[PDB]
């Protein structure tokens, strides 16, 4: 259902295929009205504090939204573990994966799950994973 994933998460690991933030806070994401989901998150990219809100409106296809007023598709991906999931993002023109989890502990088996998403896709295996902090 569209309320579970309403909540806190951690950014975990991030890749490209083609700003590498020094920090990262907890992302929240609100379920609005019509199923269309809000996404907070801040990041400290060269030694600034910069906010990062998101619309990620509803599509025809599940697990499937629109950003940037349709300059970009967003897909959402569970893994093998209730409390971890992938986001594809494609558009303009550049492709990225973010795991995204529940908690900011290191897990195994979600990261061998992104591992496998991203050969699936295309991506390297060069994964980086932002320092986390509560407070930016
Ligand atoms: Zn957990
Ligand atoms: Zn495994
Ligand atoms: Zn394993």
């Amino acid at each position: 259902d569209t309320m579970a994933m309403s909540g806190k998460w951690y950014l975990k690991a991030m890749i490209t295929d083609r700003k590498k933030p020094e920090l990262v806070t907890p992302m929240t994401l609100t379920v609005l009205e019509g199923g269309n989901l809000k996404a907070e998150t801040t990041l400290l990219t060269n030694g600034q504090c910069k906010e990062v809100e998101l619309i990620l409106e509803k599509t025809s296809e599940p697990k499937k939204y629109t950003t940037y007023g349709g300059k970009r598709v967003v897909y959402i991906e569970p893994t093998e573990v209730k409390d971890h999931y992938i986001f594809y993002c494609e558009g303009e023109q550049a492709r990225m994966a973010k795991l995204v989890g529940r908690d900011p502990e290191s897990n195994e088996e979600a990261l061998e799950n992104f591992r496998e998403f991203l050969r699936a896709k295309g991506f390297n295996q060069e994964i980086f994973s932002p320092k986390q902090s509560d407070t930016c």
